[PDB]
């Protein structure tokens, strides 16, 4: 009688936002202490009942115009093309969505600051399997590639997403055909057996236990949207303190995450205390990654002296390697579904006496 | 932990398409044997969980830009406008979706031909409470009237939906603010303790558990497809004999339903057994409602002769009293969304020896 009967079980202390869809995030408390996120921490985002894949009989149907169609086996997978490791930070479009919904009420799940997650990701490059299906580098005109999901709508679609043919068939995208997540099997709330990573482009697009690959022109395979938010802005936000906390007088360590789409780099956070009015810059702490490839969000820092007695308002904002920055307020950004939830995270807590 | 704890029982043998949140329609073998569907049998559309509605404290909100606040309590609502019946079918925009699935897979759940069903709503005319809240009769400019429910998404958005101004004021657009149905109280699952019903309209507009009426002008208070669908075309279903039955040799009764949109009244059902090749006019059974005011379907039935050892594809179609007919295929009508299923129903039964 239960849809959600097969589902598997997860690690208590998520922050719960809806059981049946699953859709839950890490506690902010333990979100920023580990560069990549474990996965048993790492937020979920389930649009349908958890697929049962029985890993041996499974096949990744890849086809297209001018392809030639492959059914493709995991070991197949894991054997015939070269393993890459990339490590990337996944966004929900709705990361944020609560402080939307304060200023006035939306549409969707409302997530808290925690509807992001770092791993390092495994598998095959999406480009060397296409190259491999008789895919060209380049195509005349516009396409896209369309990814299914093994998990349907009732009425019979399946979940599905696509991206540009140019970010694809791109080296430098790092688009990938994850198998391992931070080192081992993909779980099962993660996409088991295989899953798409799109790198720098909002975590919709990264197609959880894919059934089917598509090339397609631009004008079946269906992107549930049916432009689409594709790369995300400049995202930050303080998960230490908590709002509403009481500190103690003295040294106070504050601490966040930053992260930018389309693989720029956090540059630079700025954390005030006093609401926005002056700023101190904060140190970054990250992968490193090359020029266009910062794929995975920065951590950061600041320990500052507070004064016993007083009330702060702790504000961060992050730039981004191609200088983009943060709008300063929800208002002017709020929209009926509550996404792109960007603006200056403001934190309030009191310094004991 | 479950959000749905504290929805109703419902009817056993009912066809379920969702248990939570809520959504079934009658069996078929039942929907045309009575011109008023029973009040357990009627199909349950939810997007959420039932408001559990303590009835003295409720209170329904009316407000807008010339009107003036009005709290209305249940007594209120029954005592101090005059109480009016109604005969209105309800149909939701994806009755018969299961069909265009079948074509191409769709989004939504794959209700089958029960997504109707008819009742006589006994309530407060919602021209009498915008009158009674200083509203005129016409507004200078494009103007219409929004409903809320109790129902919330979790990002804290109400179930609402809206019509035009006119038709909420129109004394022959019967639109009702509903506190009965079939002759007994509002079930929870219909909307207690009161709902809109909007006669002629596909039924996402008519909102239950009714939290808030606002007037506002036409570009706060919004309509959940955030153009949308009002008045529905033609529909008409065989429900009787079902598909792929064995019918013995001799006469069938041939029977179903159909209605129009907008107060349009069938005047002809046409019924075919050798798949849209000849037809036969069907009788219509009816309330026989004035010019522009036939909300209710015209239920149909027709008893033909039946040769032993043929197969039999049986067809129907409906007209109008505006002359409208349905399309014919389902194919040219199909949409992603799966809405609006109106093509001729067909359906295969074979003759006994
Ligand atoms: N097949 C499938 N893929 C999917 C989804 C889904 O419901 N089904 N959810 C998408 C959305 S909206 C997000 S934000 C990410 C979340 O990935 P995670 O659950 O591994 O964090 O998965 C995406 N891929
Ligand atoms: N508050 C509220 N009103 C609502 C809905 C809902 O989910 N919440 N469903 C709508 C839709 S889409 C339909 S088809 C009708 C169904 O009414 P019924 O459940 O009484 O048949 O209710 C409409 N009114
Ligand atoms: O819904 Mo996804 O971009 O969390
Ligand atoms: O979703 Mo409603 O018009 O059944």
């Amino acid at each position: 009688q239960d849809p959600f009967a097969g589902d598997p079980p997860r690690h208590p202390g998520l922050r719960v936002n809806s059981q049946k869809p699953f859709n839950a995030e890490p506690p902010a408390e333990l979100l920023a202490e580990r560069f990549l996120t474990p996965n048993e921490l790492f937020f979920t985002r389930n649009h349908l009942p958890v697929p049962a894949v029985e890993p041996s009989s499974y096949r990744l149907r890849v086809d297209g115009p001018g392809g030639g169609t492959l059914s493709l086996s995991l070991a197949e997978l894991r054997s015939r093309f070269p393993k890459h490791e990339v490590t990337a930070t996944l966004q929900s479009a709705g990361n944020r969505r609560s402080e939307m919904s304060r200023v006035r009420p939306v549409k969707g799940l409302p997530w808290d600051i925690g509807a992001i997650s770092t791993a390092r990701w495994g598998g095959a490059r999406l480009r060397d399997v296409l190259l491999h299906a008789g895919f060209p580098e380049e195509l005349q005109g516009e396409w896209h590639v369309c990814f299914e999901g093994l998990d349907a709508d009732p009425g019979g679609a399946p979940y599905g997403a696509s991206i540009p043919y140019g970010r694809a068939l791109s080296p430098a995208a790092d688009v990938l055909l994850a198998y391992e997540m931070n080192g081992t099997e993909l779980p099962r709330d993660h996409g088991f057996p295989v899953r798409v990573v799109v790198p720098g482009v909002v975590g919709a697009r990264s197609v959880k236990w894919l059934r089917r690959v598509a090339v397609s022109p631009d004008e079946p395979c269906v992107d549930w949207d049916t432009p689409a938010i594709q790369e995300l802005p400049v995202q930050s936000a303080v998960t230490q303190p908590r709002p509403g906390a009481a500190v103690p007088p003295g040294e106070l360590t504050v601490k966040g995450y930053a992260w930018s789409g389309g693989g720029r780099e956090v540059v630079r956070v700025d954390v005030s205390l006093d609401g926005g009015r002056t700023w101190k810059v904060a140190r970054l702490m990250g992968d490193k990654a090359p020029p266009g490839r910062a794929w995975a969000w920065a951590l950061w820092e600041l320990t500052v002296p507070v004064e016993a007695g007083t009330e702060l308002e702790i504000v961060c904002k992050a730039v981004d390697s191609s200088y983009n920055v943060q709008p300063d307020s929800v208002a002017p950004i709020w929209n009926l579904r509550g996404v792109l939830s960007t603006a200056w995270h403001r934190v309030r807590v009191s310094v004991q006496d």
